[PDB]
């Protein structure tokens, strides 16, 4: 399981999700859980055929009052033999 | 880098990817990651040596429960010896 720390940001009517370690995995969702579901897929997209960067330790981050961290597991769906 | 917001739609056995700003760049893949790679290439083909349309702000869209948005970077087209 490949996990990265996401910053969830309250935009009032939706949640913005970004990964400092994986900038191309930026997404959003109407609720925290939908945003999290989306974030798992966004990580898979962004890390396709890429080397995997280290995960940052979020304890060193300075966050806004609108922001909190969720660890997101990268989606990894396989359909063929040997999954 | 040229980037557009894409809507990814989960069809169970595959993903349907479309760009509201670049309608000719509709594509598909079994996994999200392959679908997205295809989408980078679809942008490159649809916009090859053409004027770039403005990119929309996607948070104004109402998405289905099976949909999400990410930003896809147009692939670079290269020609090499055949």
């Amino acid at each position: 399981e490949v996990k990265y720390p996401a910053i969830f940001r309250d935009e009032g009517t939706y949640w913005d999700v970004r990964f400092p370690d994986v900038p191309a995995a930026q997404t959003f969702g109407a609720s925290v859980q939908v945003a999290a579901d989306n974030a798992a897929n966004a990580l898979a997209i962004a890390l396709f055929e890429q080397s995997l960067p280290p995960a940052s330790d979020p304890q060193y981050w300075r966050l806004a009052s609108t922001e909190f961290v969720v660890w997101i597991t990268m989606a990894d769906v396989q359909f063929g033999p040997g999954a």
